[PDB]
């Protein structure tokens, strides 16, 4: 009943939003419990700060003991917001830097800070396309246009689906925000140039949509490769299961190492890596990906032309990163490796000081395939992807392990497209 008398869309009907906000929000409060009650209280004071752990912990190794309060308000909001679910869609609204789409243009005109620049926003409209912003951490939103300037450069007006769960909460009764729980991801779904009070913006209009992304869910993950791999591991040919192990259990060293830059062992021939490769690359088109899906890569340096030793491989430092993001940021690499994946964003012991992860939208059709379905249980939940497809960049965002096994180290977490 709570959204009978309201449209999607409250547009810039400020007193109708908060009529709305005023009642949910009342029903919503009481059926908290106190924990919940108390948690989204936290949120209010220090949501950066939640938002910041909850990035923290999921790409931690996995005997992280971490803030345990934290670990209850990343619980407990959840639950919350869950108790609010819409019942039909909403637009919402939000102002939004450059660096949440991956973009390092200034949209302004160098002539006159109320217009933006045509090449700027021409160079936008490509960049927000045939991507999925995967959006970290919990969302709030304001209800209604604002009225009001801002520091950054972009509009974003984002539609969320019928029962998104997004909850009625703040401080201020008359401007009432919407909480969004944690999960979700931006695409894109139109572009134009936005004029507030005398100064334009890059209005991106966007649906909030949910990619499955298993983060640190071992169970649900395991289920999932069981599920659409058990059969693929079955009709293997004896061949494709033999050199599909053995890249799994060692094998990669020399088998990428080859299809990298062509180096042989000297007790081994380019005929018998041809045919491990060709075994593998065979096993690996037999099932296509069956749905989008993140998967995660603890990637080393020279997957990015640094070495270990590379002073530009320092992201201790604020230049080093600027400089990496300027490098790689909207580009497209070629891979001529095969790609071990995993589904599972938990660091890993043996990769556990790698600077980059890859967070990696893995498209339905692609020739790559759950191959931990082989394995006993102790296994690395992963999906190795053939040779010979392309990143493409879509953005680069930093976090600080503290961790004295992750190596007290700001790492670079490489959101990127399979093409
Ligand atoms: N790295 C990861 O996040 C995961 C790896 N595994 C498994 O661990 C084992 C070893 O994994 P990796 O060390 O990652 O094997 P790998 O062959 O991909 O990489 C080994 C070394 O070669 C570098 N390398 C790989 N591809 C490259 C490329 N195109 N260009 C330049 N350098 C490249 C890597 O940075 C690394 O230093 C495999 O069985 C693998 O399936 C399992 C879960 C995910």
């Amino acid at each position: 009943m709570l959204d009978d008398n309201r449209p999607m869309d409250f547009a810039k009907d400020k007193n109708s939003a908060t009529l709305w906000a005023k009642k949910r929000k009342q029903v919503w409060l009481n059926n908290l419990s106190k924990a919940e009650s108390t948690s989204i209280n936290n949120y209010i004071k220090n949501s950066s700060e939640i938002n910041s752990y909850s990035i923290k912990k999921k790409f931690a190794l996995d005997n992280y003991e971490g803030i345990e309060t934290l670990n209850e308000d990343l619980k407990n909001i959840s639950t919350a917001v869950k108790k609010s679910m819409l019942t039909k869609p909403l637009y919402v609204y939000y102002y939004e830097a450059n660096d949440k789409f991956g973009f390092n243009q200034n949209l302004e005109s160098s002539l006159d800070s109320n217009i933006i620049d045509e090449e700027a926003i021409n160079n936008f409209a490509k960049k927000i396309s045939d991507t999925n912003f995967i959006q970290d951490g919990f969302k709030d939103v304001t209800m209604t246009e604002p009225d009001i300037n801002s520091k950054l450069p972009i509009l974003v007006h984002l539609k969320l689906p019928t029962n998104t769960p997004a909850a009625s909460y703040g401080n201020d009764e008359e401007n009432l925000r919407v909480l969004i729980d944690q999960g979700y991801s931006l695409k894109a779904t139109g572009l134009s140039i936005v004029t507030i009070k005398g100064k334009q913006y890059a209005k991106v209009d966007a649906d909030l949509i949910k990619q499955l992304n298993f983060e640190n869910d071992v169970i649900s993950a395991s289920q999932w490769g069981e599920e659409n791999y058990a059969p693929w591991l079955k009709e293997l040919t004896s061949n494709e299961l033999r050199d599909i192990n053995n890249y799994l259990g060692g094998g990669y060293t020399a088998i990428n190492k080859y299809l990298l830059d062509g180096t042989i062992g000297e007790n081994t021939s380019k005929e018998d890596l041809e045919e491990k490769i060709s075994n593998i690359s065979s096993a690996l088109k037999k099932r296509k990906i069956p749905e989008d899906i993140i998967t995660y890569r603890r990637m080393g340096p020279n997957e990015f032309g640094l070495d270990l030793n590379s002073p530009d491989y320092d992201f201790n430092k604020v230049e080093n990163v600027s400089k990496f993001k300027e490098k790689w940021l909207g580009k497209t690499i070629p891979v001529k490796t095969f790609i071990s994946t995993t589904v599972l964003s938990n660091n890993i012991s043996a990769f556990a000081k790698r600077k980059l992860i890859l967070r990696l939208h893995l498209p339905n059709g692609s020739n790559a395939a759950y191959v931990s379905v082989a394995e006993g249980y102790k296994n690395e939940y992963e999906v190795l992807i053939d040779h010979g497809y392309s990143y493409k960049i879509d953005n680069i965002t930093e976090y600080y392990d503290e961790s004295s096994l992750g190596g007290k180290t700001n790492k670079l977490i490489i959101d990127a497209t399979l093409i």
